[PDB]
């Protein structure tokens, strides 16, 4: 069909790395639109165009089962891959992900309405807390 | 006229870069903030304020009508000028963007309910599919 | 408790920087993820886990009553930190940022429907306006 009107969500984005480096794009924006998706809006009326191109965050996610060994590739954060175990210390999440790094794992638990995550590596660690919706 | 309450959303924004780079902000941020668009919520009471400045991503614009050359300032990745040509080939909307970069163009199909989208430059191709939503 | 099942929205993330720093992420990456906050949307049936996190821009508040000078972090451009002062001009507020640069500060009035808001630094003014939604 000729007809391309209407909303459309990405699902694939394949080599869009190397597309925008054959580009010459500088290291910023080019960490900027790796980390997006896009809808496009096409509204077609014969042979005129007219395409509005949005762009937000692309969502991370993670699957897991306390007590599983599981693969982690931290596309969120620093793009490692690290071995991820999580195992339940009364009512608190502890995750240990070996790898290059030392001391680097989180601990989520839940206190009132309100949840703790504490994410840990050498060092530092980073406290967030986050409000039940 | 005092009254400041309600939610705006921006229509316009000049020298934005140019005072950040008065502000000496860095190059990161710099090219993070001159892609966005922001929407104020105020809340006034009296001479007593409560702002909120939420900031979202700049929907990329592009007019075209296949056959007719135009000019197209690639924004949204490498911002050259380029000037580009849209065609049929059968059912495929097959555009190149003659300018500095050799081999630069993309092209658009359909498949039932999914779009298929190849922004191509030198050998590096992309492969981007959408979902009608 | 066990139960991790719900929609979960930030309210605080302290020491994100120092994570990523000992993480080895990048100044670019660092400086977007700095700028943001998280949505974190959990299944949890018994030990299976389903963890959706969606990133969304940061809000900038900005609560001041009009005679009286506050202090402003201003993590949305500079990161510095600025004595404020806001002023009526007529129906236009006047506000000046005392601090490291000098003639630092803005302009804000209504026309119409229209906010105009002109942000003033050394020799760099940016003009913005907003539509009332």
């Amino acid at each position: 069909t000729r007809d391309f009107n209407g909303t459309w969500e990405m699902e694939s984005n394949e080599n869009f790395e190397g597309y925008m480096k054959a580009l010459d794009i500088d290291f910023a924006t080019r960490k900027i639109a790796v980390r997006l998706t896009f809808t496009d809006v096409i509204d077609q009326d014969g042979d005129n165009f007219k395409t509005k191109a949005t762009s937000t965050f692309l969502n991370y996610d993670v699957d897991f089962t306390v007590g599983v060994e599981f693969d982690e590739y931290t596309k969120s954060l620093d793009n490692r891959h690290v071995k991820a175990l999580v195992t339940w210390e009364g009512d608190v999440l502890v995750c240990v992900q070996k790898g290059e790094k030392e001391n680097r794992g989180w601990k989520k638990w839940i206190e009132g309405d309100k949840l703790y995550l504490e994410l840990t590596c050498g060092d530092q660690v980073c406290r967030q807390v986050f409000k039940k919706k």
